[PDB]
């Protein structure tokens, strides 16, 4: 017989007849008909009898099993075999995260079980049939498929003057204009964090110089009045006193009227400064709690400098305790005529920002003057020159060309992209030896997958018009080009088309190395083929946008969710390849693949033609004393290189 | 209508079968079931948290607080223990499903109105070099408001405080109202 | 140790306690002559001998509450871990809980 049975937590205990019994009693009283001991009774003896010396909890229940199906009350098993799951799922959940595997934070969990559910029913009720088959067989990436139904936008750049000029009402909320420091950076804060809810993509504010510029000088007029208060004087011609700028000195060692206007300047240094480590701080908790950018760097006037200075000198302290923050993600602007040579007006700022730059990895660098950046509007007098300088975001995108509109990146913003998968077929048309053949095969199958790539991002499109004004409050009301003449319950569609659609490419080398033995950084012949390749997919781009009637761009896409969830399906499906399908890491959209031993010459010289050539977005990335980055800076300066990144 | 709300909701939806049918005995099912308990906030089930709490505001003020990546040193103003307030209550709300409170806000915000006036008055020592060390510990009954004309010497030059330390003040605690306020798109909160 | 308090040996102290028998146990499993069933209808019996002496424990404590701290005098009003908040006609329950309970073998 069985003496001893040893329970789940480790207690052994002996053997008692009468819980086997009530169990299966239990189980019997929910199944129509509900029998007495006459099967109990057998089940019960023949358990105990075959058994061992000492037993299990968890081998006993599958003898109860076993014998249950085996008889002819075939009804009351599946009554069994389904409570004893629900339980051990309830008892498993104590430790663990069962309710993942059906289907830390709080939030985010909830955030996960929505994306989890809502991913599955765009895959099969909004699709269609060609895209939702090349989807499946690990052919393209559609970016952020988890907020389809909410007809959602990527990112847009904030006309942040519109706010802190007049006042802004979302909701029951209300707030009237700035009139100092301290009530304009806040409001900043505030609505480059309300327009997170209503898109789901980075954020970014253009112009940090111009937009703020003028409250540098409101706060210094109130304290000249603060100043002529009490001492009766009549300091009126102080207002609009032309100012060199805003730098501060030790007092002692005057009197008169020379020393109540070196306190005012002090105190107003003092006031902005405080500010934008407020700013900082504020926006670098609030990402643990939103992507964000600020631009600046192209300002001549004072005020503009005196912002410079004290967002540069807050983020080389640091924060905290002298922690890097993470945001917000700051870029610094270059052109050649403001602050790049020894003559022009902002060299010291460039070399400040350079000293940073060496250490806490912030700012980024964007060349201004590059060949696809120049704009035929700039002009250096007029008190609006920001409208025309190109502004750029976390996410490595870009928005300037324009075939229905202005060429600005004010106001605009991105509406989808998806990536294409470019090794899978090479490895696929591998087969064949003669290397021409591969590569019209290679041109053949790329044009279709092309073809398709498109159709969704317009189908994409066609779903995302047809959303009603009230359903972004502040995005459509205030920060787009059609804003301040919708109704509030009319459609977007009329405003819609000042956007942009990208199509992303990855893991280039690797699509080499299954057409030549060599990736574009070992061979001179291997980048005439990456170059006629990336050619191809931009002509086809320009062709796709004479025909929808859209906008079409080319990408390198930032690697931020698509990883390797390209490389773990190919290997399963053909295998281990040497040099292809081996690392779990399929390199970035065009450059050298991390493991191989190359200089920063070398690499830049490879890279460039690509920069010109993908319009949408493109990033040029060196791992490494302030004079380092002034290589990096110059390397740029000499090619067409558009956004550095070294840090 | 907005995207954070619809999310929101299939989040609600696809947790609280889960909870009826995995995580309940017979009994509280069935009672649930046939209208007679009604559990709250029955879709944070999984999420194992708490509804509501009432804030020791002075460990945050004194001390500072490491969250994440984030960090914050002790507030040495009005204007920078209001902003700090209000990040605590909003950094923990996303970790429960309930309200937020201050209670006594008096006492707690009363330390720093002192420390502005200390500034305030060493700002002036730099611009009329004098002592006006008998003021940074000078007992005042009320920090009351009266035009600034009729005066001079040393008792004009320590009103000038009193009004100084009256205006920052007032916005910070206008500046609190309103961020409380807006809310609406970007939290219960009591005091 | 303590799971209700901090770590103190100063105005607490036992509240009761009660001795198990071994042995008998052992002398009782000695007809078993495989080596291994042997040692185990032991731990089989010594579980239920621990499970109702916790609860004979647990009996005795409920009975020693209800005890009104007027027959107590020097230790219910001075000697004890906060008795400075009872009165004569108040009982005890709320201040009990910080004593320990025993088992002991031989
Ligand atoms: N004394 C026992 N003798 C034999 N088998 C037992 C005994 N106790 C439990 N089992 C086994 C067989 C029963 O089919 C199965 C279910 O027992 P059950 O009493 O529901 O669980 P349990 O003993 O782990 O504790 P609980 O009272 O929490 O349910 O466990
Ligand atoms: N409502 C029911 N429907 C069907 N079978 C049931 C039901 N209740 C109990 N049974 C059967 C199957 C269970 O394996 C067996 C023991 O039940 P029970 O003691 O509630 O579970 P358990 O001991 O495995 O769970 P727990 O984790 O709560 O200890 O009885
Ligand atoms: N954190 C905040 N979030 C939202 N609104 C804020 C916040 N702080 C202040 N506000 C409000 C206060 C005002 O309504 C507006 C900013 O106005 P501001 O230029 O600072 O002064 P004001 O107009 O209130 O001053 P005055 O009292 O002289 O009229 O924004
Ligand atoms: N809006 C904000 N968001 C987040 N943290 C903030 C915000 N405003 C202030 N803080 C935090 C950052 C500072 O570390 C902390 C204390 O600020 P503050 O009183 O200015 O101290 P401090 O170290 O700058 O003092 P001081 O320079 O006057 O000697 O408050
Ligand atoms: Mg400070
Ligand atoms: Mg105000």
């Amino acid at each position: 017989m069985i003496q001893t049975v040893v329970k789940r937590d480790g207690r052994i205990v002996g053997f008692n007849e009468q819980k086997i019994m009530a169990a299966i009693r239990k189980a019997m009283l929910h199944t129509d008909k509900g029998e007495d001991t006459t099967l109990i009774e057998q089940i019960t003896d023949h358990i105990s009898y075959r058994g061992k010396s000492q037993m299990s909890v968890e081998a006993i229940q599958d003898a109860i099993e076993m014998e249950l199906m085996k008889s002819a009350r075939k009804d009351v098993a599946q009554k069994y075999i389904a409570y004893r799951n629900q339980r051990n799922i309830a008892r498993k959940a104590k430790t663990r995260d069962v309710f993942m595997s059906i289907v830390d934070t709080p939030a985010g969990m909830m955030m996960k079980f929505a994306s989890e559910t809502t991913k599955p029913f765009v895959d099969d009720y909004l699709l269609s049939e060609d895209v939702r088959d090349a989807v499946m067989h690990n052919y393209i990436h559609i970016h952020d498929k988890d907020y389809y139904p909410t007809k959602s936008l990527t990112c847009v750049q904030h006309p942040l003057d519109v706010i802190l000029n007049h006042g802004f009402t979302a909701g029951h909320g209300s707030s009237r204009p700035a009139k100092r420091i301290e009530t304009a950076a806040v409001l900043a804060c505030i609505s480059l964090e309300t327009c997170q809810n209503e898109m789901h993509g980075g954020q970014a504010i253009p112009a940090f110089d111009f937009y703020l510029a003028p409250y540098v000088r409101m706060s210094y007029q109130e304290e000249v009045k603060n100043l002529e208060k009490l001492t009766g004087e009549d300091l009126s011609n102080l207002y609009d006193a032309p100012i060199d700028d805003y730098i501060e000195k030790p007092l002692d060692g005057l009197q008169g009227r020379e020393r109540l206007e070196q306190h005012a300047i002090n105190k107003t240094v003092n006031r902005v400064h405080q500010a934008m480590e407020a700013f900082i701080h504020n926006m670098n908790t609030i990402h643990s709690r939103v992507f964000s950018s600020i631009n600046y760097g192209t300002d001549t006037s004072a005020e503009g400098r005196c912002i410079m200075r004290e967002i540069l000198q807050s983020t080389y302290q640091g924060v905290g305790n002298g922690e890097t923050a993470i945001f917000p993600i700051q870029i610094w602007k270059k052109k050649r005529g403001v602050n790049y040579l020894p003559e022009d007006r902002n060299y010291d700022l460039y070399k400040l920002a350079c000293k940073v730059t060496a250490r806490r990895f912030f700012p980024n660098f964007l060349n201004l003057d590059a060949t696809f950046n120049q704009n035929e509007k700039w002009r250096a007098d007029d008190p609006e020159r920001y409208k025309w300088e190109i502004a750029t975001m976390g996410c490595r995108t870009r928005v300037f060309e324009d075939r229905w509109g202005e060429k600005t990146s004010i106001a605009r913003g991105n509406l989808s992209f998806s990536t294409i998968n470019i090794v899978k077929l090479a490895i696929e048309c591998m087969g064949i030896e003669n290397e021409k053949q591969r590569i019209d095969m290679f041109f053949a199958k790329l044009d279709n997958i092309l073809d398709i790539t498109a159709k969704q991002l317009d189908e994409r499109f066609q779903f995302q018009k047809t959303a009603m004004a009230k359903q972004f409050p502040l995005l459509m009301k205030y920060l787009w080009v059609g804003a301040e003449n919708l109704k509030p319950e009319e459609t977007i569609e009329s405003v819609i088309n000042h956007g942009t659609l990208g199509i992303g490419f990855i893991g280039l080398a690797e699509c080499l190395v299954a057409l030549i033995g060599k990736h574009h950084g070992e061979s001179e012949k291997a980048q005439e083929l990456g170059l006629k390749i990336i050619t191809y997919m931009r002509d086809r781009a320009n062709e796709f946008s004479e025909q929808y009637h859209h906008n079409y761009s080319i990408l390198a896409t930032p690697a931020e969710g698509l990883s390797g969830k390209f490389t773990k399906k190919d290997r399963k499906q053909f295998g281990v390849i040497p040099g292809v399908t081996d690392r779990d890491y399929y390199t970035n959209s065009n450059h050298v693949p991390v493991y191989y031993k190359c200089t920063a010459l070398k690499k830049a010289q490879i890279e460039a033609p690509y920069h010109d050539l993908t319009r949408g977005g493109h990033i040029f990335y060196v791992e490494i004393n302030p004079s380092v980055i002034e290589s990096v800076v110059d390397m740029m300066d000499k090619y067409n290189m558009g956004y550095g990144s070294v840090n």
